[PDB]
């Protein structure tokens, strides 16, 4: 089962996620996770009005049931003033990461299933565990033969 | 409180209600109440692949007095009646006399119109109103600052 | 060769084409030819305020070189004061048919090829002879593989 | 002139258009994506190319440019993309940071267009791109009433 994500549906739920962190004034900049933040990121930076956004890129390989995760890229920091913002968090394995990296800024995500939810200080939508969240930036408008060929 | 609906959203949902309404050889014909019905009706006809679409028009005039301005012929034997959504189910009351025989279906239901529905896709509650794609459009909209 | 049809991009068509066709006191009603003409008569019957949609159903078949045409359905009289709507003109095959079963109604559509071009009363946007026209009813949102796999 | 609408979906038809140029993935080390106009088409050029370093350079008017934030390097085997180029006043900018970058952009003006390695859609000069992120999905009143 999946929960498809329309690029209409991801900006409203950035807008009421921007409504939140008003004022802007408090915060020095926006830090996104690469790569799934970036839309939001962009997105918040819009609303909020925030010009400086950095970013912070973080691989990582599933092997069996561990995980090897590397920081390609790392935005000098603490996260004091600043949102770290990502498209969702399912199993908390990069909120964890993240939060131990820039444990003075304010994470927020868009999703947010069971799991993740306790790391994030902030979300908009409820997922569950069983439901894949399909973003937009991953599909696209192509053509759909009909049910039935009559 | 309001629930949007976009366009892709819409069909989504029209895809979903096309594939209980298989096999499409079982359908004479679609019949579309104008206007909310227009659109999903459209969609269900591309997925079924139903050529034969008609419609069934009709307006408001103390009490509030239905007005049939067309009407589509028959009983409905066959043939499947779609509107967008049913929230109290004052039309689909006169639907239902006009086409005893037909599949009434729609794609949003809420809970007082719910019951007179053969078939729907989402459940809406009472007191939300759905806000459809041919009421929106893309345009310019003020940064929350 | 083809060109993309989003439902967006549509609806502002036909909303350019609403503003030609004002005032909408001079129209009886709306005829759309389905199934094609189905959503853009929709949506002109909501911008013009319309509550009279009716329409025109013909079946077509190419056998080879030469076309069987068959009226499965056809709203009554001769489209007088009647709006006949269509989502596009290739050829113009349909066009001629429609046009000498309702004489005096006024022929528009979205899309038209030169072909059948000079068949239209009014159209919006003007689209190549070789140019497939992709309608967004015949297309859906899902799943497109990144054009690497990196 | 008007007003040049950009959606979201065909935004993203713009970017995977550009992406297939830049092929193969190989030959680059990563994305420079100009904030704030590049953030967007420069997330849809990491996940078709498949790059997962992907980093921004912030730039604010007062004129004369101040630079909030700058990526590292010479950009050399790196994509330094932006939305649009109009005039080149900031691709100008750009070129002097990042030199020996590959400099692309989705919308290009003839007064900009060459300023840039490489764009995909030619808008007149007089022309307002209206992007996606400026815009919404809203109720808009009937033409007529
Ligand atoms: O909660 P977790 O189980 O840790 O995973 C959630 C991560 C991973 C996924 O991105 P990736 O799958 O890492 O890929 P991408 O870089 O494209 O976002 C998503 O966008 C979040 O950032
Ligand atoms: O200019 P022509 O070459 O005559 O073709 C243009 C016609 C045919 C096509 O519909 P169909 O292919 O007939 O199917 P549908 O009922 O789905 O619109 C299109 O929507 C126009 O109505
Ligand atoms: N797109 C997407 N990527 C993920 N990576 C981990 N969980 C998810 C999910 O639900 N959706
Ligand atoms: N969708 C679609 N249907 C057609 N039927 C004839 N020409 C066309 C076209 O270009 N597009
Ligand atoms: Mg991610
Ligand atoms: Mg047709």
């Amino acid at each position: 089962e999946k929960y498809i994500v329309t690029w209409d549906m991801l900006q409203i739920h950035a807008r009421k996620l921007a409504s939140r962190l008003m004022p802007s004034e408090q915060w020095k900049g926006i830090i996104a996770v690469s790569r799934g933040g970036l839309v939001p990121g962009a997105l918040l930076a819009r609303e909020l009005g925030i010009r400086h956004v950095d970013t912070v890129c973080i691989s990582s390989y599933d092997h069996d049931n561990q995980r090897e995760l590397k920081v390609l890229k790392r935005a000098e920091g603490d996260g004091e003033g600043f949102i770290v913002i990502d498209d969702l968090v399912d199993t908390g394995g990069t909120a964890v990461a993240i939060r131990e990296m820039y444990p003075k800024a304010h994470f927020v995500t868009i999703f947010a299933k069971p799991a993740g939810r306790p790391l994030v200080d902030d979300y908009v939508v409820d997922i569950p565990q069983d439901t894949w969240i399909e973003q937009p930036w991953d599909m696209g408008v192509v053509f759909v033969p009909p049910i039935s060929g009559r």
